[PDB]
């Protein structure tokens, strides 16, 4: 797997950004993740974690697993990284998402996000409080 070019175009929810890609404004959706809508509890907390990481980013980087690329909607399926940590990551380790929707040739971090996901769980953290 490897890392490409990204820059912010703006942030939208706990795991969707919009991003220019290759020059192409991009809504990506967070490989293997599932954080709350907005209008649900720990959505706004998730938007907002999410926001901070790409805003403050120096640099973000996209990555893309060996499966599909864009989903049903047209949005890309990456994992995105912000001054190398990757955001699903942060997210999950904090209880602001799920390890969720885990396809057979895009899982290449389930394991790492699920260790992540263990800790926020013995800390009663947020979704597991
Ligand atoms: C994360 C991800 C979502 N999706 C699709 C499945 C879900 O479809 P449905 O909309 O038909 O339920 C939807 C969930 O995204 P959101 O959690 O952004 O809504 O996005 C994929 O196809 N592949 C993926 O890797
Ligand atoms: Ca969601």
């Amino acid at each position: 797997l490897h890392k490409e070019p990204a820059t912010l175009i703006k942030a939208i929810d706990g795991d969707t950004v919009k991003l220019m890609y290759k020059g192409q404004p991009m809504t990506f959706r967070l490989l293997l993740v599932d954080t709350p809508e907005f209008n649900e509890k720990y959505g706004p907390e998730a938007s907002a974690f999410d926001k901070k990481m790409v805003e403050n980013a120096k640099k973000i980087e996209v990555e893309f697993d060996k499966g599909q690329r864009t989903d049903k909607y047209g949005r890309g399926l990456a994992y995105i990284y912000a001054d190398g940590k990757m955001v699903e990551e942060a997210l999950v380790r904090q209880g602001l998402a799920k390890v969720a929707y885990v396809y057979k040739g895009n899982n290449t971090h389930e394991q790492l996000l699920r260790k992540a996901e263990a800790q926020a769980k013995k800390e009663k953290l947020n979704i597991w409080s």
